[PDB]
């Protein structure tokens, strides 16, 4: 279930409960990498509940060290780096979000997002509670050569074709009104993919499209 260290351990129910009523906030990363991304977020607003969650559980294990340690060292208690998969969240992860974030998705939580696939966009829509944004985004540079083969079959996804491929209606027939999509140009990548392989201030830029969306009821 969750990280504590190299090791995953269980989270007691009760704990669990504990900490979710002691937050200001909720904050579920769903796709996290290394997880350097959340933990930033949770050293940088610490009482926020960052939940970061991802099947894989291997590569968050430095993230998880580090947050481990005592506060002086380095140490985020508020970070939760949970070991699963979106399509078949666990019922104690069921509406706690008082956000959701997609912060430049691979592999299958990408072409899920790109197609608007059930099973993806359903499991996040539930963990966010009713009127929780849903934040996504992606790099645009995956879309030049060689594209990634989770995607290298479809068009480029931009603000006009969310809406003509049926993308805007399939989300929000799950429980996903959409609010804007649009392209940034010259975002700073640290913003929202950081890594323990990158140092902070390289100030590598990327356009980005952007998807917010609101949690409603499914239809």
């Amino acid at each position: 279930k969750v990280l504590a260290g190299k090791k995953l351990t269980d989270l007691d129910p009760a704990e669990w409960a504990k900490a979710q009523a002691s937050a200001e906030r909720i904050l579920v990363d769903v796709g996290t990498g290394d997880a350097r991304t959340a933990y930033r977020q949770a050293i940088a607003h610490p009482e926020w509940l960052v939940v970061g969650v991802d099947p894989a559980w291997q590569r968050m294990t430095e993230t998880a060290v580090r947050a481990a340690r005592k506060p002086a060292k380095g140490g985020a208690p508020n970070l939760v780096l949970v070991s699963s998969a979106i399509e078949t969240v666990p019922a104690a992860l069921h509406g706690v979000a008082d956000e959701v974030m997609v912060l430049m998705p691979w592999g299958k939580l990408l072409r899920g997002v790109v197609l608007g696939e059930a099973d993806v966009l359903s499991g996040l829509r539930a963990v966010a509670k009713p009127g929780a944004p849903l934040e996504i985004s992606i790099g645009t540079s995956i879309w030049r050569e060689p594209i990634p083969l989770e995607i290298r079959d479809l068009p480029e996804l931009t603000p006009e074709t969310v809406v003509s491929t049926g993308l805007t209606d399939r989300l929000a027939a799950l429980g996903w009104q959409v609010a804007d999509v649009r392209l940034v140009p010259h975002t700073d990548l640290d913003t929202i993919s950081s890594s323990w392989a990158r140092r902070l201030g390289s100030g590598a830029t990327e356009t980005v499209l952007h998807l917010r969306a609101v949690a409603v009821d499914p239809r």
